[PDB]
């Protein structure tokens, strides 16, 4: 009999599984092929929260749209801000709002897991050793992944990569990359912004356009077709978090290395 913990997105299930093991039974609120920004929890999901012993929030206003429905679905449900203690990054354009995509940084994930481990232990003291051990193990894996991604992205001549959505600001900062976002939410309307991106893309010789897995690629392909580049997807909600960050680092490396 495990502990019922609910999380917002699939990447967190990877996290809770690494820390909780068979000590927790994880449920995800947002399906991996869904857009969290415009996501609406379903009645059945809200009812299931009555059994949730806790809910692990990404933090930084990620749950903002459903937070209240959560507290209304189960007030006795423990809310775990796995983003606490971490210094955010302002969103691409406006600074007023902090960027929630910290789950995509191996180094920051070390802090998010620590917090999760800590809270899971307070709720279930008997297994404090397991949470602490699992945590220590995951932590080592994180440094291994961070060092592996580093070497992959360190030598690249091109540090910029075109993304349909700026979901990789943290990942980018960690490894000295700069994302060029096609579409950022909450920005001063600039219909010709994509013309500026394409011209800049051609002058820098950006070879690829990376769309987001949960979104249409029409605009990306169209932009790509103009830059004379190719299209690939980058999935920030991937369940296989670790292997995915590497696939992502490899996509970047493939596009940002001296081209054949």
């Amino acid at each position: 009999d495990a502990m019922d913990i609910t999380v917002s997105i699939p990447p967190q299930q990877y996290f809770l599984e690494k820390i909780g093991g068979d000590l927790v039974r994880v449920s995800v609120l947002v399906p991996g092929n869904n857009d969290p920004h415009t996501y609406e929890p379903k009645p059945q999901q809200l009812a299931a929260l009555s059994e949730a012993e806790a809910y692990v929030l990404i933090g930084l206003g990620f749950e903002q749209p459903w937070l209240e429905k959560l507290k209304a679905a189960n007030a006795n449900m423990k809310l775990i801000d796995s983003a606490q203690g971490i210094t955010p990054l302002e969103m691409p354009g406006r600074l007023m709002v902090a960027d929630p995509h910290i789950w995509l940084s191996p180094t920051l994930v070390k802090r998010q897991a620590t917090t999760i481990a800590k809270e899971l232990a307070e709720l279930d003291p008997d297994n404090r050793d397991q949470y602490e051990a699992n945590l220590a193990a995951f932590l080592a894996e994180l440094e291994r992944l961070n060092q592996e991604l580093g070497q992959i992205l360190q030598p690249l001549p091109q540090r910029k990569f075109i993304v349909f959505h700026p979901s990789w600001a943290y990942f980018a900062r960690d490894y000295n990359l700069v994302q060029i976002p096609i579409e950022v939410e909450g920005q001063e309307p600039s219909a010709q912004e994509l013309k500026q991106l394409i011209d800049t893309a051609k002058e820098n010789n950006l070879t690829m356009v990376f769309g987001e897995t949960q979104f249409s690629t029409k605009s990306s392909e169209a932009i790509a077709a103009e830059i004379g580049a190719g299209v690939e997807l980058l999935d920030p909600l991937a369940a296989d978090w670790s292997s995915n960050l590497k696939a992502v680092a490899q996509k970047i490396a493939n596009a940002n290395s001296a081209q054949p």
